């Protein structure tokens, strides 16, 4: 026979499957109290029951588990601080999606040296989920395939589906079976009716095809997520001021859908310049001291260094996205804090 | 100790694993021969080796096997009529992705009737490309997820990564290990660059998640797929004329990448209309008498009989996007075969 | 650094899972039916509700399904015919064990030159057996690995544990899980407590370790299989005639398990030659008359043909065990119906 | 459709697969080349190339791996001690082969409570395994199943195949395909036939059903097993002593398999009571002092502190079958080392 199977294959690995990370690294009790607790809490959020702001901040991408968790024990003593004015919830990014060649993200490549060991990856991605939540601060990351979230989704406090794969079908038939509420963020030129339109197909049961949690390929039959919200994260243009939330939100009325939004204060927002993030939350912060009744979270991307760097030198600062670092980082929450007080206030 | 595992979850069940099907459905000679060779034909049209144009042609959705069975019989004298000119393809696709609550294609929901017998969808569509390639008539479809393709890529002689999933960065590393070449749709409004990206990104190795033959959750490391092209599809505004081909160009060229594409007289080209459909192959026909190197092929969504209709009533009818009947068939396909035997000539 | 792992293994090739074959030949209604109500009514037998003959009887090995199928056939005008006196089911054995090099069974080695294609095998013996079930025929068999049954074992009316295998542990606690009634045979010196003590242990529950329906390693919970019996088949000396059968009697209530019991008529009762099965079925019609309060059942080895053949040239004639053709079981079966219907009387 | 599958089955779960465990243990260097070298140093005394006895000696059960491990390192002393005369393995066996309701060993219910962790089970039993390997006490195991040789095969040196199994074709297939040297027992009655059948049939190739090492079903091929011999362990009758072992290498040489072969000198040999084991050993003393041409190795049960118990009340003492203690094994083994001392040195 002529061939016609796998002809642009090099290998195919079998994977250790789910189970076998479930069983070494098993959820704890507290670790899921605090998930069940702050998805719940979310839910809240993005229903407009609690005027709290979710902020979803962290680093671009993780590509040291130390960093991490040296990140996480900073971040917990502002969750408590503020804890009466904002939701904080670690961004646990593994991997940024990239069009050039590059680095492929901690699951992918956790060596950082090209050798994909992807069953240590996942089991290092796994263990420093289980950690943070161990800890009291709750994690949240972006699914960006139908297999990746068996592993560790039942760590996630809060999903998001990526500008890339927001109008992806198969994207959102995963959200409308993911445990954790979920944010679609706008499309990468500025469209927001694939966003709304993606809560929309989301909060439907479902189809899709991927595994089991023994590895086996499978039929998922979804029941529908309820706590699907919209993220903003500019265009050609940004879209994080108030007339841009003023059309949205009425938008998502129209099509029957939440209009409380969550505003990204990087990428496209800051003009990918981390040194902006800050001008967008100040205008946020302007818009909770005025108004502000349909935003109710934000995201930021923050490391214990700012900036950027091409190669892993520099301990806590980003490979991929620029970053700002912790010093902003006190200053854009205690803003926040300071202005969604006088909005709850209200 | 609270839940926070598959919350959102109906039912997961197993599938039978590709291998199944295969034991059931081998791939044979005849059929292994005409996959490879239309393969390679194509991939000599993608890199301007021969300038013969694909036409990709058939119905936009199958919704029964007999009819597209009769229509590949009629397709396939026309193919052997214009094989100097044209290389004609048939189109089978299962699904045509939506927003909106419907029917999710033939592979999902085989019975027309909301049971989602994926099993029994999956057989059907891999004996129908068995049966079609036997036949002498090469088949091509859209890939939607990172699964379906191990149950019969090895019967698909060219696919289509749709609109809404060409940015989406796991289609593109699915794209980068098919055996067959691939086309990439511009964005839903019109956006090229995604496509080019998506043409770069695919030519590359990359790692995804899929399962194996045997339905086991696995790592395939691809090859990268060096026959990928950008289709025009249309978006805000049409774009299969003239001058928007020669801007597409002059972009593919910029980055590298082939200068040939291919054009869907369908969908946002034609407006949703089906007698627009002619139109545009008619603007198509005089780029190649005039010029039109960079055209190396053309997507045409046509049944035996035209228009579309609800509910399956019509034998050989469309029930997802309107269709040309086999007459228009005819013309678009005479008229292409004589416009291209005047490029050839040249 | 040195292997430890395959020393002597040639090849491990993966099979199709026990879902495919159950995909592609499913138990009809009518077959499910039968096999529930025989089951039942055997489990009647065992614990002396009814007096019926249980008569397991048929080929040594099927090595053709055309024969057997026409075997089925016959037997089964006289399934009706007796259906007061007898219950009868046909023996449907894949492989005798055996010592010496030689044919491995229709699962192993299905085209019976050493080729061993399995999943050809494990499909035709299901084929078979649904065939069998849908003619009206009820099936019997022996199972002598922990992973076959998954693959027919709902076909199966009665199952034996061998002679060879009844002192097993791993063949009890399968036993212990197996859906329809066992009989366990004494061992091949004529050791009966080893087929008391299987009764008793195949009673209660087990863990044992096998596959699931998809194929995976998974660890079995049984609930007891209360159905158990023992199969006088003879030791150094035949154990057929009524003192053999009273001492087992008092054995097996000493025990407290079922005391009514089995007699297979061919190998160590017959010793080998075939045309003393008669002769044994007259021993036992005899103890009928008189009493025989503690038989519930016989087996009989029974083919179209008499006889036996190394090669498979004759049709319907055994290549393992000897067995008494059409006309010899024709005079047996009347035999024992007459004798039965006056026990049944009294 | 009445139900006729899984009707006795209380439950099914997916077990972790072999790899799960080869991944949180692999092999070491050092444990390799132990394994490797002690068979080829068991091959050699089963072919008659050397004259050292290879003495099985151990806890009739493990049911505490720190007594365990203890007991080793008094062994490991011994080991190198009498190294030019006895070649020690340890007996590492979980499971005691059981009718009456008892514990299930330590791989089924590591706990000793009834909770069937039979995951944890199995890693603890290679955990053991790999630590005894690594500090230089190679191990020994009966394999009861065809499916937990997966797991740990690669850290067995020598394997065994109870009384209760070596008639079983399934069992004899296994050993054929074991990478380590296999011993059969002859029958629970005495008879040698089985095992000397055993030995002719594991030395051909076969295929028997089992799992791969990634947890699915799968055919296996192996080569024969060329290092198989008997062990003689009594009947109803002892057959021990120097007349039925004449009489056993008889059957053997004409049988054209080995007739060096291993006597046990626990159970059947010393009527189920401990205190016998040490007069079976002098018999075996004497026999080699004299000649004892076809003796190649002994078997002892046993452990720390000599006896039984009902319950694992204390250390390093039996919960099966009862066991010679410290002091006992000390003068057992100095018995055996002096007396094959005088064998090696004519
Ligand atoms: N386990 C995921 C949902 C999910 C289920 C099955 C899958 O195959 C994929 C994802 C969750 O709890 O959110
Ligand atoms: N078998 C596909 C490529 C592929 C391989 C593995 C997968 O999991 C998915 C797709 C082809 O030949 O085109
Ligand atoms: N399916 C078998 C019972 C069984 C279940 C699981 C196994 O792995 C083996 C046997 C029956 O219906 O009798
Ligand atoms: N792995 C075993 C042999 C074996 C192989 C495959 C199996 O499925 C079972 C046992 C050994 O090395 O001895
Ligand atoms: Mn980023
Ligand atoms: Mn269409
Ligand atoms: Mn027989
Ligand atoms: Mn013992």
């Amino acid at each position: 026979h002529y061939p016609t199977d796998d002809i642009k294959i090099k290998e195919v690995k079998e994977l250790l499957p789910p189970i076998a990370h479930l069983y070494e690294l098993p959820i704890s009790k507290e670790a899921s109290g605090l998930v069940h607790r702050t998805r719940q809490e979310i839910s809240d959020l993005v229903h407009g029951r609690d005027k709290r702001l979710l902020v979803i901040i962290g680093p671009c991408s993780i590509h040291d588990p130390k960093a991490a968790l040296e990140y996480a024990e900073r971040l917990l003593k502002l969750r408590k601080q503020y804890e009466n004015e904002l939701l904080i919830v670690m961004r646990v990014y593994f991997e940024k999606p990239r069009t050039t060649v590059g680095w492929k993200g901690l699951i992918n490549d956790p060596h950082l040296d090209g050798t994909f060991d992807i069953n240590f990856g996942l089991r290092q991605a796994r263990s420093l989920l289980l950690s943070l939540n161990n800890m009291g601060m709750p994690a949240s990351t972006e699914f960006l395939d139908m297999i990746t979230p068996q592993y560790y989704a039942d760590l996630i406090s809060w999903g998001a589906i990526g500008a890339r794969t927001t109008e992806s079908q198969v994207h959102r038939e995963l959200a409308s079976g993911l445990s954790c509420p979920v944010g679609f963020k706008n499309g990468t030129d500025g469209n927001l009716k694939i966003a709304i339109d993606a809560i929309g197909a989301a909060s439907h049961s479902h189809h899709f095809l991927s595994v089991t949690k023994a590895g086996h390929s499978a039929i998922v039959h979804t029941g529908g997520n309820p706590d699907c919200h919209v993220i903003l994260r500019g265009g050609k243009e940004p879209n994080y001021d108030a007339e841009h939330v003023s059309e949205a939100a009425e938008q998502l009325r129209a099509a029957g859908v939440t209009d409380k939004l969550m505003i990204d204060c990087s990428h496209a927002n800051s003009r990918k310049d981390y040194t902006r993030q800050m001008e967008v939350a100040q205008d946020i912060a302007a818009q909770l001291e005025q108004d502000g009744g349909n935003i109710m979270g934000v995201m930021v991307e923050s490391h214990l260094v700012e900036g950027r760097q091409d190669k892993p030198e520099v301990y806590g600062k980003s490979i991929t996205d620029a970053c700002i670092g912790w010093g902003a980082t006190e200053e854009l929450l205690a803003l926040l804090a300071g202005a969604n007080k006088k909005r709850m206030a209200r």
